[PDB]
């Protein structure tokens, strides 16, 4: 409805076209989370083609180690992605 | 420049909008954050218009104590807001 709102929005149904891949529908594997990253936040992320930044990532933002994002999880690339667009609006 | 980049771009130029206004430009006093909340958030948080929920979300924002809430600070507010847009797309 406002505009930030459209914002959190989108942001829910950027994950939900992820997270419904493969496996569960409301969770991100490893491949779901690499496709999202590659595609969404292409310009972001430094190095967001290298294997390794990905497998990096994934095991940061999986923090109970079940080899799944969920969307709680899934917020903490939020915050990481909100801080650099930040300091890019400054710099 | 993606979907997700314009949105998590778009967060930041309304936190601007609002922390600008007075004091620091880049931190949200108390003032600053009730605007925000109100006007951007009428829809997402329940009973937002109280002076009781207003200070109670700048107190558990300001986590350091200095009567301002930064950027970084800003984004557990955002991540608050993305649970509760989230639960009810589900909801
Ligand atoms: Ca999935
Ligand atoms: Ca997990
Ligand atoms: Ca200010
Ligand atoms: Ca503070
Ligand atoms: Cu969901
Ligand atoms: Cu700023």
């Amino acid at each position: 409805s406002t505009k930030l709102e459209e914002h959190l929005e989108g942001i829910v149904n950027i994950f939900h076209q992820y997270s419904v891949r493969k496996g569960h529908f409301d969770t991100l594997s490893k491949g779901e989370l690499k496709q999202l990253l590659t595609k969404e936040l292409a310009n972001t992320i430094k190095n967001i083609k290298d294997k390794a930044v990905i497998d990096e990532i994934f095991q940061g933002l999986d923090a109970n180690q079940d080899e799944q994002v969920d969307f709680q999880e899934f917020i903490s690339l939020v915050a990481i992605a909100l801080k650099a667009a930040h300091y890019h609006t400054h710099k």
